[PDB]
This record gives C-alpha cells, structure tokens and sequence, in this order.
C-alpha cells in the first residue's frame, strides 16, 4: 500500500509516530517495537551509534535512560545533539527523529529507576558503563556482594544514572516499497510549492528515495 | 551461554564479524542479517542515521552503496567517519564498527551497479535521494518513462551513485544477558593490564555493560 500525505493519521509528527508505534506493537513478528539506534558524536565530529530503549514518548519528546558516564553520556553532556532509528523489518517501516537533547529532572530518573526490576537496579549500579574491565566474572563477582548488601533495602540510584529527552526538530516517516522508489515523508520544525503546513510550527515535505 | 574472550572464534574482529554474521544469515527469524544502521555527522558535530545495507566486507572494511549527492553523501564527502550498527534482536546480539570511509573506485561501483536487477538501476536513476519533490506519482511517472528509455539498453550508472569502505578502527562485539549485565569485547587499532593483543594491531578489552 502506498504511504501518502493525504493517507497520514495526524500532521503532528508525535501523534504519526504514535500510530505507527501502536502498529508495531501489535505486531507479533515485532519483538521490542521501542528498540532504536541512538547516533551521537564528539563536538568535532566523530560519530558512535548503539541500540537503546525508547522509554516513552510525548508532545516533549523521546525519553530514555542510560549512564551519564558512559561512551553516549559523554558525547551527549559535550554535544547535546542525536538522532534515533526505528527500524521495524515486518512492516517495511523505519522511522528516524533528530533534536537536541536535554538530562530528566533527578526526580523523575529516581522514579523510573526503582519501578525496574531489583536486578536490573543492582546491575546499573555494579556496572561503570563502558569503562574497560578485567573479565566477565569482575561483574558476576560484584552483582553477587550488591545482591547481599542490597537483600529487603531499596537500591540507591547512581548519581551517574538518569534519563535524557530528544525533542524532535526533524521527524522522517519512510515505508519501503519496489523499484527501491520508497515514500519518505520528513517533517521539520519552522512557503515553498513543495513544502506543506503540518500541527504547531511543523512542516513536511516528501523526499526522493 | 557466556560470550568469552577465551572461546572467540578469531582476534581479528574481521573474522570474528564472518563468524558471527554466518550465524546470523542461518537464522531462519532474521531477514536481512547484512541490515546496518550508517552514523554519520557534520564537521561541527550534528549527527544523523539511517538503514542501509552491507554489500561486502573483508580485510580493507564494509563496503555499502549510496547516492553521493544524497544527506548522508554530503556529510561523508564533508566528514569522512561513520559508525556502524548491526543489531540481531533472535541472537540477542549487536556489532559495532567506527572508521573512516572511503569512496570506491568507479569501476567497481559500476560493476557492482550493473549486478543489480534492472528495476533498482532504473530507480537509482530516477530518485535524486533525499531531494524535495512533490508528491509519490512524480517517481511513479519518471520511473514508468525511464522503463521505456531503457527498453533493451544498458542503464548507465548515475555519476552521483557508487560506494564506501569503511576501514574498521573499532569494533565492538555486544552479547546480551541477564540483569542488564551484558557480554562486551572491543577491538581498536594501536599496555595496560587490562589491555590484550588480537591479530596484527589490534588489542582488545572488555567493557562494562
Ligand atoms: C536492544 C538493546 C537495548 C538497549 N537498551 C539500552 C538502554 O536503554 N540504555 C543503555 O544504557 N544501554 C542499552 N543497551 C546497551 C547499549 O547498546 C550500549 O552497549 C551501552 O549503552 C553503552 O553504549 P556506549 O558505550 O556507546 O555509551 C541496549 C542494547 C540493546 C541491544
Ligand atoms: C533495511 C534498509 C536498507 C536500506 N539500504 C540502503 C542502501 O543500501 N543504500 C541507500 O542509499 N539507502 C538504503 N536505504 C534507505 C536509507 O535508510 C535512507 O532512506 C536513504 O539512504 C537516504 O538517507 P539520507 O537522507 O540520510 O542520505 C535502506 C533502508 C532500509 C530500511
Ligand atoms: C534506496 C536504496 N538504494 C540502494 C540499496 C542497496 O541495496 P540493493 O543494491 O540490493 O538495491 C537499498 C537497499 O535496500 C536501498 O533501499
Ligand atoms: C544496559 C542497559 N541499561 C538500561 C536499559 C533500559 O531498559 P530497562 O530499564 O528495561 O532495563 C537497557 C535495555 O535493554 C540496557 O541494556
Ligand atoms: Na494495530
Ligand atoms: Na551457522
């Protein structure tokens, strides 16, 4: 089926993705719909990217939560900039968001740190992200003694653990499709005969393939 | 099952790649095991990503095919290191590679354009990837003229289409596990007690999860 601009659910981009998210979830060959590449880079431009979880989603932006000291917390507190990358094979759908990012409010990282699982609390706080180690049993060793330590208390949250938020300057829709002719529908924050009025300050035009 | 440095297939990460790319293509639940999120970055450090596909890989690095002229090409033609992403969501398993890129040689690309099916040449031909245009029938009724352009003739390749090869400097080898305490061995081109010799001059180490 074609992916048309007078076939979208919403000219707010949040409420597009929304719709498409709702989909993949509903999707049983979709495992983890929220999975997403997260690209960050030095202020000088050398670029990094790994998988993260997306961790809600709103008229602010794209929250999700990963040490501040790591190899991505670095590059993001120097140079506040991402993009991200849904990619959903079943549905032939990838979607791709790019906006400055801030740091969650200490108050809502405590929040959502202690609604996840006791061991995945422990495990953020045995784990220096990204710091080089010696072997694999150093962690199984220390989760082990935290385990104890931590046995009927609360698990403090690291100072160094929290949340970041992505709000979104650019929004691409792409639905793949034969020929390799796929229908990209990107929206930007702000006319041209080519470039339409979305929600808000938004914008959208259709972009070659 | 534990992802150790003392059960690694091969310390040159190329053919630690080969060997977890070969499971990942036996994998009946993985569709394009050669998908790949490409990072790339502006100078001044704006980043962006998107799918793309590998299209061979080996000693010299990954090898992928794209529009010159498209967001990405004028960012690697600008800037030229990127980040690579491959995520193996049924394997629980994730590679990295960071390195600078290279353009191929015409030659090659046009070889490797002419190996393409005739419908994806013709599209490349139509499609000035990532320009504006204004509306999904305009790619429709350029493609359907081309079609008949083409009829019985070689489709030339495009001066703005060829390749890149990214020559690895970094490459990490992600296994996921339980508690968010995840498997992480990582290979850079160059020693600390930590730090260990792969093949030629790569070293590797672990890093926490
Ligand atoms: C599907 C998937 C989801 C992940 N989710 C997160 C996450 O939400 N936060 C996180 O810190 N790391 C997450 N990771 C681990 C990251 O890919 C990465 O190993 C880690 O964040 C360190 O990256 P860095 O060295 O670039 O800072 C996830 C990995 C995978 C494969
Ligand atoms: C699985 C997948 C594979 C893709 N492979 C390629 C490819 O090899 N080359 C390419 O130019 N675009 C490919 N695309 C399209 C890109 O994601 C993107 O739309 C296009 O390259 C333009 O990106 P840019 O505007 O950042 O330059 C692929 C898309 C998907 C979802
Ligand atoms: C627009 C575009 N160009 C090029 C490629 C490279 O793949 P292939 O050479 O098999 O068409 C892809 C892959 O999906 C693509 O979507
Ligand atoms: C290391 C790490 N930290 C944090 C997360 C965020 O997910 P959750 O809060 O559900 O553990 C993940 C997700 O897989 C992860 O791998
Ligand atoms: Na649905
Ligand atoms: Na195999």
């Amino acid at each position: 089926e074609a992916f048309e601009e007078t076939h979208l659910t919403s000219l707010d981009p949040v409420k597009q993705f929304a719709a498409w998210f709702e989909e993949a979830v509903q999707c049983p060959d979709i495992g983890e719909a929220n999975a997403m590449c997260l690209a960050t880079c030095t202020r000088d431009g050398k670029p990094s990217a790994r998988m993260l979880l997306l961790k809600g989603f709103g008229k602010d932006g794209f929250r999700f939560f990963t040490n501040f000291e790591s190899r991505k917390g670095k590059e993001l507190d120097s140079n506040p900039f991402a993009s991200l990358v849904f990619y959903w094979e079943p549905l032939n759908r990838q979607v791709r968001v790019e906006g400055p990012v801030k740091k969650l409010p200490e108050e809502e990282a405590e929040c959502y740190f202690h609604s996840r699982p006791k061991s995945s609390q422990i495990g953020a706080v045995v784990s220096h992200q990204s710091s080089v180690i010696p072997d694999r049993e150093y962690l199984r060793k220390k989760n082990e003694e935290l385990e104890q330590l931590y046995q009927d208390q609360e698990v403090p949250k690291p100072k160094s653990w929290g949340g970041y938020v992505l709000y979104p300057q650019v929004m691409e829709f792409w639905q793949g499709q034969t020929n390799r002719l796929h229908d990209r529908i990107v929206f930007r924050r702000g006319l041209g005969p080519m470039t339409h009025r979305g929600e808000e300050d938004w914008l959208y035009e259709r972009l070659a393939p």
